[PDB]
Formats: C-alpha cells, structure tokens, sequence
DNA sequence: ATAACTTAGTATAATGTGCTATACTAAGTTAT
DNA sequence: ATAACTTAGTATAGCATACATTATACTAAGTTAT
DNA sequence: ATAACTTAGTATAATGTGCTATACTAAGTTAT
DNA sequence: ATAACTTAGTATAGCATACATTATACTAAGTTAT
C-alpha cells in the first residue's frame, strides 16, 4: 500500500514521461469507472476484476465502441501496473469478458470506422475554387491543405510547425522538419518536401499573414473576422480548428451534412492521410515509399487504408 | 488451491463465449484424448504432469500424427491450464524439450505438409464441358457453384453464408454478387464480386431451376433431393460437408474411385479451387496487389506457397544461369 | 545439485532436440576444458569463473581463432544454463576476458575467413571441361557442382536430397524440395528450382547412377573405382565427400595447393554459396531476391560475402 | 558485499582492455561529473541512487545538454554499476521515468541534432583555386589532404594512419591508394582507393615536397613547421587535432573569423568532406551499392540524413502533386 | 453581435504462437 | 432401400487479437477582437 | 593394391542500447 | 614570441559485438569392392 502510494506518486511527478492526451484518458476513464463504483457500491481501487468485469460489460450495454471498452480497460490496467498492482487483465474474468465483448459486438457487425479520404481530385478541386480567393483565411485554409496532402502529416504535428523548421531544396521546393510524432520522439526527425505548387501556397500564406516575422512562430495561426492574422509563437492553431478547415472545407463542396449524426460524413484531421495514401497505392507507389511518406515503420495500417474485377479477366475471354 | 482453480474453470464457462464453437470442439477433443490415453496408462489428466504430457506427446508421434497436431494438443492443455491458473505444460522443460525434438525427428523422416489439389481452368473447362448440357437440376446448381468458386475465390464457409438478393445486373447487362468477408475491427464489411458471362449466367440456370429468391432470406444455394428437387432455403445453410463434396463428387464424376493409400488430398477440397485461381493468375501475369485481393488473403506466405512449382516463379538463379 | 542432476538427466535423454554437431562440440569443448582442469589441478563442473577466464586466456596464447574461443565458452555456457546453474559468462571475469580477446586478436589483425568462391565462370570452365567425360564420377561431380550453385544449399542439404524430392515445372524445369536447414526446421520447406541446362546435367546423372530405381535413395550416392554406383536409402554421401568434389574440381583446373597449409586454398563446401550470392549481386538481383535464393531470413551473411573506383567517376571529366 | 563489488572492480581493472580508450575517458569523464554534482549536493556518489541519478539527470537536463549527452551520462553510471554488481540506475522506475520525460520535454523545445557543414566540389574546386598556385609546403599539402578526403571518403583517425607504399600507379600512369578501414572478424582487411589527375597528383606535389617514404614507416602526412618545413616521420601520427584543423583553418581563409554564437559546426570539420561526396554521389545518379561502399557506411540511415534536403530525395507526394 | 476561435470532456481510431478454420471419416436423418 | 444431405469427432492448415500508449473525432460551451 | 570413400576429432564459420568515435574548448609543448 | 602542432577534457554523433546454437573445414585414420 505504502509502496503503492509512491508508485502513484512517482507517476504524477514525471507525468511529462507521457502525451497529454494519456493523462487526459487515464483521467477520464478513472471519472468513469469511480462513478460507476460509487452508484453500486465498490471500491474503486485497486479494481475487483469481478467489477471490472461488470464495469466492461456495462459499457457494452451502454452501445460503446469496442476500442472504447479497451480504452477504459487499458487506462485501469496502466494504472494498476504502474502502480505496482497486478492488472484487471491479469484476470480471467476480465481477460475473457473483453474478448468475448470484441467477438459478440464483430459478429453482430461494428467495424473501426476510418476517415473519408481527402484525395488528390479532392485537393483540385477544393484549390480550383479557392485559388482565387485573397481572404486571408481562404490562403491559410488552402495552404494547410496542401501541406496536409502532401507531407500527411497528422493535423498535430501541422499545428507544431514553426516558421523556423521551413527550408529549402536548391531547386526551390519547400521543405519542413518534422521534430515529434505520435509514433517518434527525436532530435532527428524527418524533413517533408512540398512540391512547387504546394510551395507556391504556402508562400502565399507567409506573405500575407505576417507569420514569418519571428522564425519562432507556428506557421499557421488564427484569422480574425476582420481577416488579420494573429501570429504567436507561444499558441498553436487547435487541432480543433484544423479540423474545422477539412469540414469547412467539404461544406463549400457538398452543404451541410446528414442528420444522422455518425462520425465521418465530412472531411477531418485524418482525411488526407489516408487519401493520399490511397492515391499513392493506386499510383503504383512502393508500399516501402508509401511508408516512408506516411513515416510508419510497420505495414497495416498503410495497408488497411485502403482495399476496394481483375480476377474476372481470365475468364472473361 | 482448488477453490482458485475451480473459480477459474467458472470463469471459463460464464465467458465461453469468449472462443470459436471450433475452439471449443478442439478443446473438449484434445481433452477427451489427454484423459483416455492417462487413464489407459494410469495417469492423472488434471493437473497435467510435465513427465506425462512429454510421455503423451511421445505416443502420439507414434501414433503418426503430423506435428501441427502434436502441437494442437500441447496447445489445447496449455489453453486449459493457463486459463485454469495452474502452471503451462510447455513452461516445463520436459515437455519443452521433447517438442524440440519430435519437431526436428519428423522432418528428417519426411514429414510433408499438404496443400490442395488445384482447381484451375483446364478443370472448370473440363467439368464445364460436362455438364453444360446436363438437365439435372443438380449438374446446373453444381456447375455454377464451381462456377463462382473459380471466379469468386471465396470460402467454403463464405459461399454458403450468400444470400440471393447479393445479385444484381448493374454490372450491366451482367452479374455482380455482393458480399461480406471479415471479422476484425479495423478490417471490412463486405465486398463485389463479378462473373464472365459464365460464372453469371450458369448461375441464371440455377436462379432458374432452384426457385430463387422468392424469400430472400434464401440463401442461394440449397439441397437438391433424389427427385431433382430443390429446397429453396431462406433461413438453413447448405452444409459445409455438402460444398466441399461437390469439389469430391466431382472429382469421382471425373477419376471415379477418389483415389486409394489412406491419405489427405486424393481429390479435390474446399480450397482446390482459390489454389487453382491463385497458379492460374500467376501465368496471367498477376500483381500481388491483385492476387492477394482476389483470395482475401492478409499475407503473401500462403499464396507463394501455392505458385510455388510454377515457371513463373523459378528463381533469380535460374535466371542468370539462362541468361 | 540433486536439481543439477536431474537436468542433465534431462538433457541428455532430448538429445534428438539438438543438432548432432551440438552434442559433438559440446563433447569437445568438455573435453579439451576437463583436460585443462585436470592438468591444473581444478574442479570441471561446476566451472569457477577464474578458471574459465584463465582457460580462454589459454586458447588465446594457443593460438585458436577468436570463434572457436567463443565455442569454448559457448558450449560450457550452455551446459551451465541448461543444468540451472549460472553461466561462466554471467560473471565479470569471463564477460570481460572474451571481449578482451575479441579486441586484442583482431586489433592485431585476425579476420574470420569466408569461402572461395565458386561462381559462373568457374562453373562454365569446370563444365566445358567435364562436360564431355562419360566417366560416372564425373558426371556425378558435374550435376553437384550445378545443383550447389543453381540452388546455393549447403553441402549437408545436398546430401539429403532424396530422389522422391524432385518434382518438374511444367516447363521441364527440375524442382527441389527441401525440408529442413540449418536455419529452418518444417513439413513446410522451399522448393529448389534448377536450370534447364541444371536439370539436363541432374538427369544424367540419374540415367547412369540408377539411382531413381527407389525414390526414397538418396539422390548423391557413391561411385566406386570401377565406375559403378552404389545408391542407398539409408546412407547418404558423407559432406566429407561433398567437400572433396570441390577439392578436386580445383585441382583439376589450378593444380595442387600451397604447402601453407591454411584454409581456403581451394573451393570448398560452401564456395557456391558465396559465390552465386556474389554473381546475383553482381547482376543487379535484389538483395529480397538473393535472400530468397539462398533462404537466409537476415541481411548481414549476404551482406557480407561481398564487398570489393566509382566516387573517381565525377571528380574524374 | 564491499567484497563482492571490490571483486568486481578488480575484475574491471585486470581486463580494463576490453574497452576502448575512448571508453574508459568518456567512464571516467561521467564519473568526475557525477562525483561533483554529488559532493556539492551532499549525496553519495556509490552506489548512486534512484532519487540522486534523477535529480542529477535534471540538472544535466537543465544544463542546457543534449539528449544524447544526458544519455550518455546515464549510460556510463549504468555501465559502472552493471559491471560492479550493484543494479543499474536506469533500471530504477525514478531514473526511468525522468529519462523519458526529459527526452520528450527536450524535443518539445527544439533539440536539433547537428550534422555537418558539407565539404562538397563547390568547396574543393573553390580552395583548389585558392592555392593550387601557392609554393607554400602547408598549402601544397592540405590541398592532397583535403583533395583525398574528397575523392575517398575515408575517416580522419584513418587518413592519418596513412603510410607511404599504400601507393603504386598500377591504375595506370595514375594513383591508387592502399588501405585497412575494419574492425570485426566477419568484416575486412583493406580496400583499393583511387584519384582523379587531382587527389592523386595534388598527392605528387606532396610526394615532391614532404619527402616521401625515404622509410615507409612514414605516414603519409605530417606537420609542417613555422619554417614551412616538414617533418617526415615513419613512426608518428599526425593527430585529429590537425587533420580535423585542416578543415577548420580552410574554412577560416575563405569565410575567415569561423563563426560567432557559440553554436557547434559553424566551420567545416572532420565529416565535412563525406557528407559532401555522398550528397554529390547523389545529385549524379548514384546506386546505394555505390553511395554505402564509397563511404563505408554499413547502413542506409546515416547516409540518408545528409542527402535530406535533396531535389532528389524529395519523394512520393511531390512527385505525384507533380505529374 | 459575431466570426472564428479555444477549452474541455467523452468517444474512438492508430501505432511503435494461440486461436479458428478446413479436411476428412463416419455415422445419423429425411424424404423420395 | 438410397440419395443427399447433417452432424460429429479428430486431423491438420491457415490465420490475427492483446499490450501500452498516443492521437483524432465530435459535442458543447466559453472567449475576444472587432 | 587401391580408389574412393567413411569416421572422427579438433578448428572455425554462419545464422535464426551499449560501446566507440568525432567535435569542439582549451591549455600544453617545440622548434623556429 | 608564435606557428603548428599535441594532449586533455567533455559534448555529441555514429556505429556493431554477445546469445545460443548449427553447420562447415581440415587432418587423419579406418574401410570395402574391386
């Protein structure tokens, strides 16, 4: 216990060992689970796997996704490990409730959803129109897109960028070094080149905006109504607004979106990595090429964003 | 403890659900055979004795079961062990060491591995031919469903599961069937399959000598009785048994007799024909992006496997030596 | 010490679980290490770590090659580890005294030696010459050497070969069926495609030797003085044999070797390996295409059994 | 046991030699600093412990150090427990959880890895034209220098190394150098380096006014004193300093006063002349059979990083955006 | 008044051998 | 009686879910320079 | 008598982060 | 006195040896069908 609590505390002292977004989960996971143990009764750590079980299955009933149930799973049994105690996993009643809560929920359908592809006709299209335009959000917006396709970069590391990470190949492409990812953390790092047209955009954006001023400003910053940038070199554009660019961005295409309510009606964050993988494979482009352009360093997810008759061919005489 | 024991086979069965009915089946099997040869030979079944499961895996070497087997049943007693909270046979080394062993003594004896008696164009060619003409009510369901087999490349398991109204035309005055083939959560919902004016149209003929889907819970194909008659089904699958038999009754139609020894593949199975899609794809010219598409197939370890005698896939040897 | 016992007990009762090389050297090293003890007056097993190191620094001064000091004090680590007790090399005297070795014998020079390589000239020159001889040693000698470079299997592989492994492309090409290696072990196995020009070379050996009479005869089999072969089922041609084929191929073409005595002199079991390995690259094949063709699974043994100006080139106009 | 540890110093000390010098000054480098920080802090520097790495690794952090140094730091006291018996700092969840921390807080501000200042033609053709004309004996023979470090691409601890008969003209009426660039047992011997009618006649010059192996013990550089005199020696090695100055004090002739900030390569140095080969070997067209031999870089990583910001590394997207 | 964010919380995707399917033997089940 | 299946049990061949994070997607409400 | 092995033993190759080098600052060493 | 080095200490960038086998290489002596 004593030696429980300073697991605990050695955790939240080097809290930074981990992404904001992991002490954010973990956080909220824990809000659920205390409230769900509290309303009945039980002790909310260190977790009873006969509770955790019940808790599993009760986020099933609630119509969760199973990649949510596992998130709430995996902060608990984050939490337990790192605390020095043996996971809710470690257990059989909670080992096999989380698989059999994956194989009932597959065999009844749910499927991991992924975002609707941003593709190269997408991005002409979207630049044909906007092109035109000299509102300062309307350059941004297509500057960010570009850059977006092009170098596939997750709407995070975009927002990262600093004036000062922008270089340049001798034949005039841009080029921007990338410090941190979602699957890297290094004083490496990887440098993405922007094509000449893409370059084009992005200089126009610079020019307008004023971002440039202090080489430590995050390229992309905020426009006011009134169409004045609002460059800063402490605050980053939110992922939040950059993805708002993609739905903003399809809502000028296709109008507003179904009533449904279902996730990925409209573009978002993800939808140019996946459609420029996608506009990659169908090019021809090396699995090995297509990876080093999306920077994964394994070979399914590249693979899955994608799939779709060749095979009648033969026959078909 | 036998009460920490006892809580974990407790656990197993309230979530059961947990693995395949196959799983299950394969379970009890290994299980109902650990027990008998213990029991034959005075052993205790559970907990499972590293020197007994060793002696175990020992008998059925000599038994002449293949090593993925022998591996099917030290698999199988570890799942029931690990699951049980006593310790894995295969963390013992007894057991360990004699797998090691029986591994490497089998093939240095010959322990070949069997693929699948191919089912390529010069076979649908073949039975196409003879059947074609045939008014049997049976010939024109089986020729269309070794019709799709070809062009398809589906499962056995996944051919049966079709349903009728996975048809349309649209393809344009042709067939497209629609289908679903994972299980996964990042992976798929469902497919669209297209056939020449064969696999289509032989089709036509059952759609119009089966029933149709008159009730499209129907699945599309169904029993044909000794009277030549079908029973259109809207809710019960065409046995497993009775798809792959249609690849075996065929295969006697052919060669008759099935092919004597006491071995596996003497005819053709379930599989003859994705192999036969796969080798004959490989002759074409095919991009793996366009073989592994056609079969499903997640790997390219399988379907190498399968062109592995072809021409076409000699070597770099063999071709600087023929420069 | 009981436990000790028993675990050796063990050991020795899965020997089958090792390769028969393993049990040699194992005995080897157990030898040559129990007679240093002995001479020395100090106790073989369980071995003290001060002795080890001293009995490394011995072969060391003997003159043995850096590789076979570390199959010393590999084969008694493992019969350390695999009686439960500590292995030498878990102690600080030995751990450092190898790296020690390692350092001072190459830092003097030492290099492990690779094969000489036996590549399509060489096998053109051997083929033009043997070609014509209706001898049935000959002929035998001239469908190994094409086999071993065709297929690049090493000599141990070779002399399993059993008649009833060979099957036929469609387009007449010889097929080859493997099963276990030294770096795989299956049911499974690959499949060794020969040239037709190969397989016409097989085939004449099959025609004159007989062996084909029983397809579970070993496809490489002896020829006696009077020409006359002598398949078996159950005896293969010992890689002694295998090795005195290239031997004697290189005498035949530069005569006999140096009176240095050293290794390498002349081809040798494994020259084919290397040396086709080396012709691929030289072809451009891809080095996924050599690792294929010679069914290594890495890419440093590949790698390696090349090497050799270009970066003159431009300097050079 | 202080015995048990004082063993295993005495263990260290007597095979001391199986570690490079390099080693043992960056080990005991680490340990005077840690020993500081220690005494100054008031904690026991041996056996170091968890909270006292930790706090120490914070101010390395806080030093304004790399990533890499701090880790080389932990490495070191890792290295000195490992090798004494005592556990590894870093296998402390403390120690553990800092590092992690710090290597994420560090490229969050903009840690930026250095590369070098590239010695490319532009540059040899430039200082060639410079002194090519100078009877200077120092810039007759940092042209041959800087003229091989180009054309070869050899290391700096391995152009000093350089003796005098690793020369013939065998090329033809033309140099060759012979060398040794290993240190494995698989690895290698030597190689055979050429020159253009630059790196090996600037060479000449040398040759003509050095002195040249009168005894082969002579390496092929040497110092050349105030006097513009030089120092022929068979025996000693003209040191790092020098030959990594050569590229220092090149670069001072032509843009002079080195470079203010107080920033790392603001100059050229040691590696300047590879990463210049290799990102000229490859605006020519060059195969990586031949970029990786050139430079005798075992990897394809390292080599990648200098041509980074190349047209012709620029990849997939652009030049599909650029049909 | 607002455009155009930002902040914040919950939901869900994405990434750096052991389980499940088929093959084959046989015995059971229905309806002709 | 059997054809034509189904079910069953075991051999054997082919597949991919569980770890430990770290990030995106979406809804909602708050914020600030016009 | 032998060719052409085979057997047998020792020697050595081959295969399915942590160590070592450079960079840079400075202070020391010799000979002009 | 300084130019031209060398040595030293520490920062930082690039490399590859240690595990656990399993096999080949070489020397030597034994074996058997002519």
């Amino acid at each position: 216990s004593d030696e429980v609590r300073k697991n605990l505390m050695d955790m939240f002292r080097d809290r930074q060992a981990f992404s904001e977004h992991t002490w954010k989960m973990l956080l909220s996971v824990c809000r659920s689970w205390a409230a769900w143990c509290k309303l009945n009764n039980r002790k909310w750590f260190p977790a009873e796997p006969e509770d955790v079980r019940d808790y599993l299955l009760y986020l099933q009933a609630r119509g969760l996704a199973v990649k949510t149930i596992q998130q709430h799973l995996g902060q608990l049994n984050m939490l337990h490990r790192r605390s020095g105690l043996p996971r809710p996993s470690d257990s059989n009643a909670v080992s096999l409730v989380m698989r059999r809560i994956r194989k009932e929920n597959v065999d009844a359908g749910e499927r991991a959803k992924q975002a609707l592809a941003f593709e190269r006709t997408d991005f002409d299209q979207v630049r044909s129109l906007m092109e035109n335009s000299d509102r300062c959000q309307d350059i941004r917006n297509l500057a960010f897109l570009g850059i977006a396709y092009n170098t596939l970069l997750r709407i995070a590391e975009i927002a990262r960028i600093r004036v000062k990470d922008i270089s340049r190949t001798d034949g005039g492409r841009m080029l921007i070094h990338i410090g941190r990812t979602k699957t890297l953390v290094s004083t490496a790092g990887v440098e993405k080149a922007l094509s000449l047209g893409v370059t084009k955009l992005v200089e126009r954006w610079i020019s307008v905006s004023g971002v440039a001023d202090d080489p430590n400003n995050y390229l992309f910053c905020r426009v006011r109504k009134n169409g004045v940038a609002a460059p800063s070199a402490t605050s980053q554009l939110s992922t939040r607004a950059l993805e708002g660019i993609f739905e903003a961005t399809h809502r000028l295409i296709y109008g507003a979106k179904d009533d449904s309510g279902q996730r990925y009606l409209a573009w978002s964050g993800h939808s140019a990595r996946v459609g420029a993988a996608r506009d990659m494979a169908r090019a021809g482009v090396s699995i090995p090429e297509i990876m080093q352009a999306g920077g994964w360093t394994n070979v399914n997810i590249v693979m899955n964003y994608i799939r779709n008759g060749a095979m009648v061919r033969l026959l078909e005489d």
